[PDB]
């Protein structure tokens, strides 16, 4: 139980133990808080995030408490910002699906992963929040194989400046619904499109979306009604959900409440 | 057979509009036949979009801007509303071509070829102390043999701002326009250079929107803080370096089109 009164904490309360990896806009560490609590710490790169803007958003994030969302524990306000969360022992779902243990998960387990993520996104949907960067790399997996959504809303507070431009694409074209690419219209419905791509990621154990296709080829193909074909070992029930998520009109995409209910039914059937 | 060089102001009756090519904000464009034998394009301006006297004054400058990489301005019709008669370009706009089945398959050397052709045309405009004012892939035309020609050069200056054109939305697009042109109406050959950089990104991405995922306010504030579009997939560093030169904050620090044309010509043969 993280101490409820510990929100803005000093940097010295954290002992960074092990570097888990380096991303575009920050690094993540396994750490010990106050000599006793194992946590994860995301240290943002200098210039990636404003303290005032992040804190204003992080005070919304921290209220998004749900079993399928990574728990946001604390922050460090000194530059550059630290984000302190629960530690997830099996890392990202993308890495897990491409590991020895995760590549062997049977189809019912894959459906269960998808249903867990859908339940978390249904919570975000009910709370009138938006993830903005849903993909398997932003799903974390616990020691007992519970999937939790990470980085919810974080893309909104990563600044676009000379420092972050050096790091490349902020959002990946292949996961992003057409209207957010073309019009910056990020909504829960653009999250629904991304969830469809994530579902394909899960069923393919982490294959790149649209294999063999460049980003321009993906955009133009989607405009002509192309959608990723159903791959091997993908049940039609699962593929049909993906196709619903990839409707061209955002308003015609299903709710996450609908998605979770259908995924839950297909889990028990499998 | 080439256009006759004393047929400038022509009667509307000399034109047979054959097929509408598309409807724009301030006018429409038609494939037409002139005098029963000459295939042309006709841009018919919407009523209220242009003054006949102001247009004629500018059109008499535009018609002297004759160059292989600029669309040839043949004739005009002065009765309201104005018609602009030019050569016909069989593959339409470069933006549409890059998003078509055939144009989406153009190899990288061809994309560099297109860039160098446009740069050659802009170097001519630069040498003639003219200003395009609305350079983007939508305003480049492509011929049957894949020659790229610059269209609408100078036309934005004679589109009126009134109750009629205000209903058509934004006159110039924010994400294509140099900051000093947005902020102070400072349209120069150097703001064209900025726009050419955005056009070069359009070409290498086969027509993607500039600044994907970003609103217009987000683009303006990001640029003020040194953000520039990152190098995309399958964009050589040579080409991206030219874009970055075009996007210098200070206009006088942007290269000339004579420089851009020479560097793109070098990179073309290398590819
Ligand atoms: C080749 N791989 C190497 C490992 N790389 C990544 C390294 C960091 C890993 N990682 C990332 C996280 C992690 C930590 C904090 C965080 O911040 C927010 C959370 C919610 C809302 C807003 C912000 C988001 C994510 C993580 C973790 N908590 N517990 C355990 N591991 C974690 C996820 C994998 C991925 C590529
Ligand atoms: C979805 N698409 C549908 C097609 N839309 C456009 C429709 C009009 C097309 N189009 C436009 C032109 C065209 C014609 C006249 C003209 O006027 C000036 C030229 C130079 C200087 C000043 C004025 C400018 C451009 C065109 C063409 N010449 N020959 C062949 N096609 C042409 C270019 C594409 C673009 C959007």
């Amino acid at each position: 139980p993280w101490e409820k009164d510990a929100w803005e904490i000093p940097r010295e309360s954290l002992k960074l133990e092990k570097k888990l990896g380096a991303g575009q806009f920050g690094e993540v560490w396994m750490a010990t808080y106050n000599k006793h609590t194992k946590v994860a710490v995301k240290t943002m790169k200098p210039g990636s995030m404003s303290v005032e803007a992040f804190l204003a958003e992080a005070n919304v994030m921290k209220t998004l408490q749900h079993d399928k969302l990574v728990k946001l524990h604390a922050v460090v306000t000194k530059e550059p910002i630290y984000i302190i969360t629960e530690f997830m022992a099996k890392g990202s779902l993308l890495d897990f699906l491409k590991s020895d243990e995760g590549s062997k998960q049977p189809l019912p387990k894959l459906i269960d992963f998808s249903a867990q993520i859908a339940e978390g996104m249904a919570f975000i949907e009910q709370r009138n929040y938006i993830h903005r960067d849903l993909r398997a790399a932003n799903i974390l997996v616990s020691a007992s194989l519970v999937c939790k959504i990470a980085d919810f809303g974080l893309a909104r507070v990563i600044e676009d400046n000379e420092y972050t431009a050096r790091e490349g694409a902020k959002f990946p074209i292949k996961w992003t619904a057409p209207e957010a690419i073309n019009f910056g219209s990020f909504t829960i419905k653009s999250d629904v499109w991304s969830f469809g791509i994530l579902l394909m990621e899960i069923v393919t154990y982490g294959r790149i979306p649209y294999p063999g296709m460049s980003n321009p080829e993906v955009i133009r193909a989607l405009e002509r009604g192309y959608r990723m074909p159903r791959p091997e070992n993908c049940p039609e029930e699962l593929y049909n959900i993906m196709m619903r998520c990839w409707k061209n009109r955002p308003e015609e995409r299903p709710t996450f409440e609908y998605i979770q209910s259908v995924l839950d039914d297909f889990y028990t059937a499998t």
